[PDB]
């Protein structure tokens, strides 16, 4: 609870924070600057968008290094804390 | 077993659901929606196929977020729970 | 040793699979259809190569949920068995 | 500290020597070089840029065995070692 609530928000914040950089610096809608954020720090990397300024590149890196650590970590906690206990609970005919 | 059984179930039940998801929304043929959806899953991301919607875009935010969990928990059993026992068993000569 | 030494081989055998397979349906020169292997099962994927046949994308979702298990094995052994010793070694003075 | 300082050395001599390679072989912008070195070991892989040459190939799939561990590894300690406490501290009232 406590612990994914947090998670929850630090990666709403984050996720906030890549919008308005991508739809400020890249010209991006900010829907399209969302999406190229997730598909970014989930690490899956589409390319059908991708920054064009040396500014976007610059920070995108910074972006990666900092914000794969607690992205995959909500994910984690999402996945042992909540959808776990949930399958199991399931499975109880 | 039992564990791997579960694993493999709820992986086939997401796949199902993306391909009918976008074979639906994004006008994808069965084969590629499927194609896409564990493109996605697996955060391989070729991009030969991306959502041109926003609808789409949307639903994969989420549908990345709550997959990934279960099929690298999917992946990862199979290997510890399968191949390497098996890999194991085939170097006693 | 014997650890890193199986998991080398099996990563070897699983690379020259795929070799064999691109090289073949997909058509591609064996050096690209190795290139596209790594490039796979890393999870790294470009894009600048993917499947066209639907023999080819089947066959790649199996590689795939196969493959990763293994090449993150050998990746994670050859970082904590082999890289991990060295580098504290030359961290002696 | 001491563990995070050698991870965050480890990784910067790591991109150094991608940035010299991708600019010299491939010919890329050394900013360039630096965000595809970047692109590649984090497994993100846009393929907004991807090697042309064989040379380059090559030399990628070797940069990618070698460098995903330690990349990862200065992530996982930045994450647990670093961002872990700082939220936590944040959150005492
Ligand atoms: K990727
Ligand atoms: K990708
Ligand atoms: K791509
Ligand atoms: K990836």
């Amino acid at each position: 609870d406590k612990e994914f609530q947090v998670l929850f928000v630090l990666t709403i914040l984050t996720l906030i924070s890549g919008t308005i950089f991508y739809s400020t610096v890249e010209g991006l809608r900010p829907i399209d600057a969302l999406w190229f954020s997730v598909v970014t720090l989930t690490t899956v990397g589409y390319g059908d968008f991708s920054p064009q300024t040396d500014f976007g590149k610059i920070f995108t890196i910074l972006y990666i290094f900092i914000g794969i650590g607690l992205v995959f970590g909500f994910i984690h906690k999402l996945a042992v804390n909540v959808q776990l206990p949930s399958i199991l609970s399931n499975l109880v005919p």
